[PDB]
């Protein structure tokens, strides 16, 4: 299984600033970490963030020696960066792809980021 | 509200016990709840309560400066296996006095596996 030894921390930032969130997890094998995001307002749903997202303002750096560590950074914040950021970790062999054995659950830990003008 | 410590996944034995811990900050000091979802595509997340499962589940919390909460489970059985979720919020409407603006609580999860 996979478990968190550090969760990302909620924070309030300013339009034009930056934010950095950190996540750490253990397991054997060493788990993979992904970052996911959900905006405000009942239209928005959780989707995966990727290195280079949002016009290359989002950056993800990860290492996997002995334990999983991952940092997500966002340049030059705008208001719509506001929302819930979620770190997910798993060492399930089928987590990528499958096959209709349909469904690895990743453990999740959340931080809310509020961007004010 | 944010977490400064999430619960940690662990593997235990039928007949054993487990203890999960959660810590969160905010101002006002946020409330913490624990929720649980079993394995197998039938199961959905539901709130755990102090005394649950025939009084095998106990929840102790304190809210001075920061929110700290511990859930303990006595005498484990296989169906205690699943995902345990700590939720935290300091939203004034979270104990949802009908007022229809749907508070989101921040969540942090640990998986507990109970093997025979």
């Amino acid at each position: 299984m996979a478990g968190f030894v550090q969760a990302p921390l909620s924070q309030q930032r300013w339009v034009g600033g930056s934010v950095e969130l950190h996540c750490e997890a253990v397991g054997s094998p060493v788990p993979e970490i992904q970052w996911w995001f959900e905006g405000q307002g009942p239209n928005d749903i959780m989707s995966q963030l990727w290195d280079g997202a949002r016009l290359d303002r989002v950056h993800i750096h990860a290492t996997y020696h002995q334990h999983a560590a991952s940092t997500i950074s966002i340049d030059t914040l705008v208001e719509e960066d506001t929302g819930t950021y979620e770190c997910r970790a798993s060492n399930d062999p089928d987590r990528n792809h499958l096959t209709r054995a349909p469904r690895v659950k990743w453990v999740r830990a959340q931080a809310v980021v509020l961007v004010l003008e």
